[PDB]
RNA sequence: ACUCUGGUUUCUCUUCAGAUCGCAUAAAUCUUUCGCCUUUUACUAAAGAUUUCCGUGGAGAGGAACAACUCUGAGUCUUAACCCAAUUUUUUGAGGCCUUGCUUUGGCAAGGCUA
């Protein structure tokens, strides 16, 4: 029963799940350029250690 | 008046949604400006960006019901009584002859002769 309620909810997200869920990819990208992740601030000089 | 064309309804599913998805209209979250400010949870009201929800359209697929009933479109869209021709063709007076030029000859070109 909990397997059957859960995959009806799953269910009922996939109205815009996938298109959501490639917004924020593209939306992260978006942010990642202008802000980059701390350690890849730190990539070349973690390189020469 | 000929022949082929071949639905509508309903229940699901999968996707795409420009468009007033919706001639209607909610909530949440985040980031800014405020309003309350004393801390949550509620909020104040504008802007911006999201998400969810109540619904919607198109197309595709699979079942069911009325599957048997006809459409539309296309195809050549197919018939005789009595009545008719001076602008294009079954009633239309448009005939012939000759000259000279010219063509390897045939013929052609122009003019003349009519009745």
């Amino acid at each position: 029963a909990d397997a059957i309620y859960a995959a009806l909810d799953k269910r009922m997200d996939e109205r815009r799940k996938e298109r959501r869920e490639q917004r924020e990819k593209e939306e992260i990208e978006k942010y990642r350029m202008e802000r980059p992740k701390i350690q890849q601030q730190f990539s070349d000089l973690k390189r020469k250690l």
